């Protein structure tokens, strides 16, 4: 059962198609229009159905050209309000009907961020973007807001003519709006069935540059050139991902570089991956995020988790595929380095929640839990650790990659549970069932904390990071003069980041050590968002007051939650910056992404 949805489940009825016709009004901060749902009954004598909605204004519901009775139930917190539709005629099993719902979004839709021109690069035009994952599609349109249901979609979007609309679909033309010549209509088609959290929309002053045979990069004009360079390896990654997962079925693989308030590193929207502008390091060093989003074209978008309790199926397999792409491009020692880094991020998450916390379990129970509050590195890294452990136990990467491809083939276009995955693993590895029966499944899948077994990792690229970090941690005041810019000469940006991660795990360090690190390494000058984030966290946790304006600036000038949430939390925990952290959040709250605003609010205990 999907405990995050209030809609009729897949066993009652299934949405087969959505035909969306809407208009974006920037003055009212509203999306208005019709969502035409092609619903197939899965039951005999079906006379009503329930849809998920959240802060939607419903005008009418039309079936067979006539208005039908509908009712909106009491709001159930983050789940929204259930919408019961009275069908005009009882439906037999497998019978299909079209339900056209006239709706309007609230300006406070948790799925959307409305940007004023001042909040964009260009400063002349407003901007809109959606983020439906996990359960925010119900805050845009009435739907069965569950990944257990997959549907195709077509969309027609009216926007002011000076702007461009894009969706998680194939672009299907543009025309002047026949109802308003100050507007344009942008058309879209998604022929591959998808869960509704993969529905996405962006409206802004967008420009494009071709960077591959099936890839355009999209952003405001100011970011196009930098984005084209940063993501130039995209086609190479797609070719490797196809070799590992089978055919790319989505047609196009475009990239959209969002404004800095985009709350995640990326979003695997089909045909149009969304990315944070914090990836624009200038040297392609944060491109693993692209490898991760590309990998989702197989794991997550083709093979989907049936409910959000099984989310690890989505991320664990994606991180696994992502690390193989980087492994093919830069070698097996690099894949091991990234895997070990991943284990360290898992240690961090387990330490933050506490080793007995229910969110440290691989398979979770989201009954009465807002998925946004549960979000962490655990399904990513505990999920990856399991697969990497299975890879070693079952004979190596080549053998395990054979399983990955067969798993994708077996479950493409379906929504599955952990039991479905485990059953297939046992079927594929029938000749190694004795090895599989040695796995402590109850601990790996259902127990909190660190996994019962840690995999084996090649140390070649990690050794220099640990050695430098340990030199700083063990150093006394009279050893600080020995550090010099030459200590970093043989370290890649990835190794610099790992050195900071290792040191941050032992934070605080004495204030004199942090001051010396800046003196000799000039970390303040580094623009790479990952390195800068860890360096600022290290400064704040080591109580360096000079870092307060830098940390406040980074936390607010961008909104990627991975950075913004721990920076605000570190600033709130430092006595010297506590008041500034709270006040800065209060003054920025209204201009923030709604999900980021909620979570920073909870982290700071500011209601
Ligand atoms: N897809 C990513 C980027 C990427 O990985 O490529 C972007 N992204 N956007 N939203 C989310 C997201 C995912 C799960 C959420 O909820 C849950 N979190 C943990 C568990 Cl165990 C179960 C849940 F349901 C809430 C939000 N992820
Ligand atoms: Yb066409
Ligand atoms: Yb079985
Ligand atoms: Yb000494
Ligand atoms: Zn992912």
């Amino acid at each position: 059962v999907d405990t995050c949805s209030l809609a009729s489940p897949a066993s009652v009825c299934r949405t087969k198609h959505l035909h969306l016709r809407c208009s974006v009004d920037f003055t009212r901060r509203t999306l208005t229009g019709t969502a035409a749902l092609t619903v197939q009954s899965q039951e005999d004598n079906l006379r009503s159905l329930v849809l998920d909605t959240k802060d939607l204004t419903i005008e009418k519901v039309v079936i067979n050209g006539q208005e039908v009775k509908y009712a909106l139930g009491e709001r159930q917190s983050y789940k929204g309000s259930p919408m019961e539709i009275s069908l005009p005629i009882a439906l037999s099993k497998n019978q299909e009907i079209v339900i056209e719902i006239s709706f309007e979004t609230s300006p406070k839709s948790s799925a959307l961020q409305w940007l004023t021109p001042e909040q964009t690069s260009g400063k002349e035009h407003p901007y809109l973007f959606s983020q439906c994952q996990a359960i925010h599609c119900r805050a845009i349109l009435p739907c069965q807001d569950t990944p257990s249901v997959k549907l195709t979609y077509t969309a027609e979007v009216s926007v002011p003519k000076e702007l461009v609309a894009l969706m998680s679909a194939i672009r299907d033309g543009e025309t002047p709006d026949p109802e308003d010549p100050s507007r344009k209509i942008y058309k879209f088609i998604q022929k591959v069935p998808i869960p509704c959290y993969l529905i996405a929309l962006v409206v802004g002053a967008l420009e494009s540059r071709q960077i591959g045979p099936r890839t355009l990069v999209w952003s405001e004009k100011e970011q196009v050139e930098k984005s084209a360079y940063e993501f130039s390896e995209t086609e190479s990654m797609l070719k490797i991902a196809e070799d590992l997962g089978g055919p790319y079925v989505w047609g196009q693989y475009d990239l959209l570089v969002l404004p800095p308030s985009f709350p995640y590193g990326g979003m695997e929207n089909p045909c149009l991956t969304f990315v944070t502008p914090t990836l624009l390091a200038g040297d392609k060093s944060l491109s693993n995020v692209i490898a991760h989003e590309i990998s989702h074209s197989w794991t997550g978008n083709l093979v989907t988790n049936k409910t959000w309790d099984h989310f690890w199926l989505n991320e664990g397999h994606t991180v696994y595929l992502e690390r193989h792409i980087c492994g093919r491009l830069f070698g097996e020692k690099f894949r091991h380095f990234n895997a070990l880094g991943g284990w360290g991020e898992l240690q961090n998450s387990v330490k933050t929640f506490g080793e007995t916390h229910p969110f440290t379990k691989l398979v979770v129970d989201l009954t009465d839990i807002d998925p946004d509050v549960a979000y962490s590195s655990v399904p990513y890294e505990k999920g990856f650790a399991l697969l990497f452990y299975l890879e070693q136990l079952l004979g190596g990467p080549e053998i395990f990659l054979g399983f990955l491809k067969a798993y994708v083939e077996k479950f493409s276009y379906k929504s599955i549970t952990t039991d479905d995955w485990k059953d297939f693993l046992y079927s594929y590895f029938k000749d190694k069932v004795d090895v599989l029966n040695q796995v402590d499944w109850n601990a790996w899948l259902y127990s909190p904390g660190l996994p019962p077994i840690k995999p084996n990792y090649d140390m070649t690229l990690t050794n220099a990071c640990i050695a430098l970090s340990q030199r700083w941690i063990t150093a006394k005041e009279d050893d600080l003069n020995s550090f010099n810019a030459t200590d970093l000469k043989d370290l890649s940006s990835h190794q610099l980041n790992e050195f900071l991660a290792q040191t941050l795990q032992r934070a605080p360090l004495p204030l004199g050590h942090i001051k010396r690190m800046q003196e000799v390494y000039n970390f303040n000058a580094i623009n790479n968002s990952e390195i800068r984030f860890r360096w600022l966290r290290l400064c704040i946790q080591s109580k360096w007051e000079d870092a307060i304006p830098l940390a406040l600036k980074m936390a607010t000038e961008q909104g990627r939650m991975k950075f913004t949430r721990p920076l605000f939390k570190d600033l709130a925990a430092f006595d010297k910056s506590h008041d500034q952290a709270v006040r800065t959040y209060q003054e920025h709250k209204a201009s923030m992404h709604p999900v980021t605003a909620m979570l920073v609010g909870k982290d700071l205990k500011v209601d």
